[PDB]
């Protein structure tokens, strides 16, 4: 890597190569107390997230799509022009909080805080996570999403008043039916160490996720691949290519 900023070669040099992943997540919904380990490797330079993740008290009482925005922005591709955008990188190694609140159309909300880190060359992820006010017939505890994902688009705004960022966006989660089960998110991220950030302009991290089984596991478990890449800023004068 070469850039002629070193605030970016700093957080371009921890996320050069392959980096180990831990999650570790602590769940109450409805006062269904679970807990899920996942492990795997992040490739920032593809943008390429590969984990495995295990409900380690047995049966999840939710459908693990549900989760899957809150079980590592920081592995996002940022195209070359717009490196000075990333706030995720710029936060390591000493990271950032990730606050969500979830909301089910319908139904209940998640409560979501995350600690996301370095311990030596390990990236962890470590969430608490509150679910409330969710019907036991609905979609959720009734257990009627479909085991697929959907593409998205999250756009990322700067808070400069907590050196921060903040998004919205929508998740719409396919039910058995035919039908659609929107989970709208609020996201604010800030640092945890005092030294600067970069705060960036207004853009959209586009995300695509495969779920999967391993079949040879018998706990209860998903396999996740997922690409982000960032986009919405363009590159040249008008233009490069003009």
């Amino acid at each position: 890597h070469h850039h002629t900023d070193p605030m970016v070669s700093k957080g371009e040099e921890l996320f050069t190569g392959v980096v180990p992943i831990l999650v570790e997540l602590d769940g109450d919904v409805n006062g269904h107390k679970f807990s899920v380990s996942g492990e795997g490797e992040g490739d920032a330079t593809y943008g390429k997230l590969t984990l495995k993740f295990i409900c380690t008290t047995g049966k999840l009482p939710v459908p693990w799509p549900t989760l899957v925005t809150t079980l590592v922005l920081c592995f996002s591709r940022y195209p070359d022009h717009m490196k000075q955008h990333d706030f995720f990188k710029s936060a390591m190694p000493e990271g950032y909080v990730q606050e969500r609140t979830i909301f089910f159309k319908d139904d209940g909300n998640y409560k979501t805080r995350a600690e996301v880190k370095f311990e030596g060359d390990t990236l962890v992820n470590r969430i608490e996570l509150k679910g409330i006010d969710f019907k036991e017939d609905g979609n959720i505890l009734g257990h009627k999403l479909e085991y697929n994902y959907n593409s998205h688009n999250a756009y990322i705004m700067a808070d400069k008043q907590k050196n921060g960022i903040k998004s919205n966006f929508k998740i719409r989660h396919n039910i058995e039916d035919g039908s659609v089960q929107l989970a709208d998110h609020y996201q604010q991220n800030t640092p945890i160490g005092d030294g600067p950030v970069l705060l960036p302009d207004n853009h959209y991290l586009s995300t695509q996720s495969k779920l999967s089984k391993d079949p040879n596991e018998k706990r209860d478990h998903m396999v996740l691949l997922e690409f982000v890449t960032a986009a919405g800023i363009t590159l040249g004068m008008d233009e490069l290519y003009k």
